């Protein structure tokens, strides 16, 4: 049982990929472990560069393969080295940018938070003949956050456990179970851009939509709610040119079916105040009142949806 | 004649491309036989990881080639591995991602079900030379559905089969036979989005659009009517910005072209009614007839479509 | 002078970029020579996979690089085999996916019909060299066009040519011809998407747009003929945002600019119309007669273009 | 000082890239220069093809690096040959396509031109070691102009220069210069289809906003006013998302910032003459002057912008 | 401690990625070191091209990995030549096209201005082992700036510095520093474009919504109040589509943001006016008012919000 100590250092997390579940992470891999002592040129400790690393392999040196099991597709290792000591540790150490993949929930954007994990686990060989021992996982400060896309919210989270595949030969007895290493780093979503500009001028139309029962005659309201329609159908455009693809409605998505809601509520509101009562009634009471019981109706139900 | 067991793993499924009807699948494939028996190291069963592999090769070792073959160009092959027992078994295993290619049809879209396919086939080897003994597929649970673009909905099923090429040389006596090995995994799309932000915000659109004979001027109602096709307009613009491109019309675009449609034949109706009468009679029976005589005929048109 | 031939397999076709005029196309090629006996594990042939392949090359063995010409960059090959017969018949049969070009005209697009052509060579040897015998292009039949973007119609057609390329050199008599295989493939495109939800709704804009003349004001069909401007360059957007980009103007652009000239011309009328008499005369008889006139004035324009 | 004969093959230049400068090639190169004289299999020349040169080099064969200078990243060379000559001749003719820069100027779009530059030179040898004697371009005739983006003027020119780095050592005396070819191909732009479907459409909707002032109250004058501006805004859009990205001001953008001031000036006018004269008289002689002044001023415009 | 001198030749920087923080640089890199001396084939330095080097690295030539820090995934690596002198000096010269990363502040866009740096360091070898003597940046002049997206303001900054790895081992008494290389490039961006496209039309619009108070009637105001608030929309929908993707405010989306909210104001001010006094009186003083403290005061609160 080989004992393995890591460490993962983090450079980027970028690359968001809402319908597929992907985010791209550059950054360093290291892996210590012990082998039979060995001769160098003198007592220093030898290094080997990407090429050279292969000879030592053909020649018969074990260098163990460890798999990202989250990847998506052969990362781009960059460059790799080997350190070789003459008391026999041996140190891997390799740049490497990859595609990883983890359960996103996107239904609280632009409020939502997630966490990039990272899984590590040896390919070939098990925990009986494989062992993990540490892992460091060191993240930069970057405090000024205002600017990144993401807010890391603290240094990584580590878990060693052993994953156990049932599905497996009949013939190997008890040599099923593997070391795997599971990195977390939550990271919350900066809402401003989507404060700013996606929620505020919809709260605003909204609002002007409910302006409508300030109009005097029922053919200028009824004209009006036309054009409110069209209002919002052009800012859910907008919106869904900015917005990234999803199989869910976002928070901003029911902002939007609240708009149309309301303004179709507001037409049927229009229609029967005009068509209510005999004698060629219009029911004042009914659109005066309207006039401010409205806006205070959709704020209940906000504070309602809000739940 | 050979016997070769599978087991194929699947990791994910996403990415699908309406316009190409490819998915890209990533996961592990493991194949096992048996040949010659063999010296290792000890009794123990020997390890041998990607570099190396090529290696075994080059000194006579056979690797039969098993080509994907629904795929869509190289597959992205990850680290790979051969296990060789000292009693002859062989075991390679192999981390894969891979765009491929089946008949997709999305002409229920967003209601579409479609079924992700793989086939397998030894790429050089005959049936009479290496044949498949087993399949196994193992998928994983999953059961957060909501979040997943497409919802699994059964386990994997297979099927070893008999391929025939018939152009083929004129010497071979009966060698034009060939193992494939077929999966297929049935998938439903999720449909909430475009039922809650397309579906639900169009019929709003058309009930609104009906509610243009509630007009007391003829004026009024004409004028309106191109601010509805308008509306109509930009909707379908945002709509067709965000759907996937398509050879046919989705149901969506057929809730499309329905409203197109339902505001011209008001615009026909509206103009009848006003001209049908002689001395300028409004016809304000034919007015208040159809408020409520284009919701009931209109549901019955996409009755007798549904089906 | 050797005698090579092949055999083609086209498993698909799909990928069409408009602006590049290329497209992409999978399947096999497959090449056979007769050359030198050679000794094999008994008398049957010896298969060859792909890195191996190298190693029977740098021995001395004559394999001879067959170009795409009309290909667009270094294809993707997948596994390749060569079949090594004991009388010195060789086979080289390789999977490959790759974006070939062709002159493409895509001005009656969505009724354009184009070919896909590919047009192989010996990249090195000549003719007195190297020479084509036989062609073979199978395409499975595949009859339910209605999913697939592009309907072929027919198999594939076949010429063997001899192209002499003038600029060599001035000591060389007669070695300046090479062996060229073309394959052309017809194929019409499915027109129902851009049916039914590009063309049938332009004409139901146009038409309603029409409708203007059946204002009894001046001032309200003035008026209303700037929401059909305005339909109609959103019209415009929602189709040059879907389209394929292209640098001339397709049938659906034309219709475009149609229907911006008849609201054009439309507006010009009804100025005319107002101003037509002295002593604020309407002309209103010339409103009646356009109301009719343009509907048959512009369907016979559009019977002149479609001639 | 070695002198090395060239020849490019251009078979098609496309996917111009505005912002990046770049524009794809797709083609060959052939380099040919003379060695100490060489045993061949027979008397005939040898053929070498692509992995056997690596090979080939190892043993001693002189093959110069020739970069392409203003290329951006290693680009997609297929097929390589060596065709070696018992006389010492050696030639090496490979097939390539990269992405090339070159300053574009975008200024005039859509009736810019630009020319496109090809730049080798050799990467480890300068002109005292290897030498560039003869270049010869072969670009096809493609005269069906009316299909292609751009419209070639005449064959390539071609320029050989000796150039000095300026920055490098101080111990080199003299060898600083190496030997540089210069291809350039003048192009025209075809401006047809944004002749038609983007500038026609544009003046047609400045048209008709200059049909304002033909209306006879003020209130739907500076109301419908309003309307054109969001016609001239949707316009805009639907430009700018066809149109090429780019960080300056097209013709086209100088098109849509003039209907945008003749809108505003418009406005400005009409609430000038609704109150010019004192008590609000509407001054309609000021509008009778102007609905044919202006046109007169824009178009005398139109002409003087030109220089 | 090998002293190595570098030159870094900077071709074309380009490509930004906003929301990526991230920017192309092609170039090409020289590093100049002193090694034993040696035998060459006469007095004259001996040239190694590409794939040559590796051979020599496998006999023993020591050559170190230069890795650059800030780089994402391996950098496409041109063409490389190894300079090997007979008096021991030895020069790496090669072509390199990567995506770097740096710190980018975006929110005075469009007059932002950024930095590209680049940042080298050894791979595996210490300061103790390996360190870095001369900086030479040479950036072509290239003052046609009103062409190219970006100006650059100055020649490069560099910086040799010492970057020291805390999490290490505890045994290295001092080898835990590194020789760095720090190239700065400030830049300006061409706002232009942003200008008169974006910034300009901006404006007009808005004074064009300041125009409505010069209306008469009340219901013409309110109503018209909705055609510029869906101005505004499509307004910032054709913004938002074109101008990069961003997660925060820029000074355009302030811009839209201020109209959205003078829409508002200005709806809050009309309704104001006709419910101000009793019996619902108009206020013409209100009007007279507004309508210059409206400019005046977005004027006064523009420039307040900016210092
Ligand atoms: C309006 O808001 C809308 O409310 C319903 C109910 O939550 C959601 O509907 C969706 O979520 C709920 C669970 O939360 C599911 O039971 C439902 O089948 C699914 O369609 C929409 O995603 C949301 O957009
Ligand atoms: C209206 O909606 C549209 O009408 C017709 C009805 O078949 C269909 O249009 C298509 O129909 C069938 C295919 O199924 C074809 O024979 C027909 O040539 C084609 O135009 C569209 O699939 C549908 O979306
Ligand atoms: C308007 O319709 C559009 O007009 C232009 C000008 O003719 C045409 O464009 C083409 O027309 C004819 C071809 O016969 C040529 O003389 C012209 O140079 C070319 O640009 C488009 O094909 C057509 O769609
Ligand atoms: C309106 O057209 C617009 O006018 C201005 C001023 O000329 C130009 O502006 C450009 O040229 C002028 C000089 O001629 C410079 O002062 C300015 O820095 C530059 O951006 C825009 O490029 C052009 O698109
Ligand atoms: C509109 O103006 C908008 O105001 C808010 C709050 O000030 C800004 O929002 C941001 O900027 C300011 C700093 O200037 C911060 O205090 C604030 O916490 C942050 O969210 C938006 O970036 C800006 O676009």
């Amino acid at each position: 049982p080989v004992d393995v100590s890591v460490s993962i250092f983090i450079n980027k997390i970028y690359g968001v990929n809402t319908l597929e579940q992907t985010y791209k992470v550059d950054g360093y891999i290291v892996a210590q472990w012990t082998g039979k002592p060995r001769k160098t040129p003198g007592d220093k400790p030898l290094i080997v560069e990407n090429t050279q690393i292969e000879r030592w392999i053909n020649n018969g040196l074990w260098v163990p393969a460890l798999e990202f099991i989250n990847v998506v597709g052969s990362p781009d290792t960059g460059n790799k080295r080997l350190m070789l000591f003459p008391d026999g540790r041996v140190i891997y150490n390799a740049r490497f940018l990859g595609s990883f993949s983890n359960d996103m929930d996107f239904r609280l954007f632009p409020f939502d938070r997630q966490q990039f994990v990272l899984e590590l686990e040896p390919f070939s060989y098990n925990n009986q003949q494989q062992r993990f021992s540490d892992i460091q996982v060191y993240t930069e400060n970057a405090d000024n956050e205002e600017i990144d896309e993401w807010w890391i919210r603290g240094k990584a989270s580590t878990h060693i456990s052993d994953i156990r595949y049932d599905h497996l030969s009949s013939v190997q007895p008890n040599q099923n179970e593997f070391s795997r290493i599971t990195v977390r780093i939550d990271a919350v979503r900066n809402p401003s851009y989507y404060l700013w500009s996606f929620i505020l001028p919809l709260g605003l139309i909204i609002a002007a939509s409910w302006s409508v029962f300030w109009l005097e005659s029922f053919s200028e309201r009824l004209q009006t709610s036309f054009t409110l329609m069209l209002t919002v159908v052009a800012y859910a455009f907008y919106t869904s040119n900015i917005l990234p693809r999803l199989p869910y409605t976002t928070v901003i998505d029911q902002m939007i079916i609240a708009g149309y809601g309301s303004i179709f509520a507001a037409i049927l509101l229009i229609i029967f105040a005009h068509h209510r009562q005999a004698n060629g009634v219009e029911d004042d009471l009914l659109i005066q009142r309207c006039r401010l019981a409205f806006p205070l109706g959709f704020l209940a139900i906000g504070c309602v949806l809000v739940i």
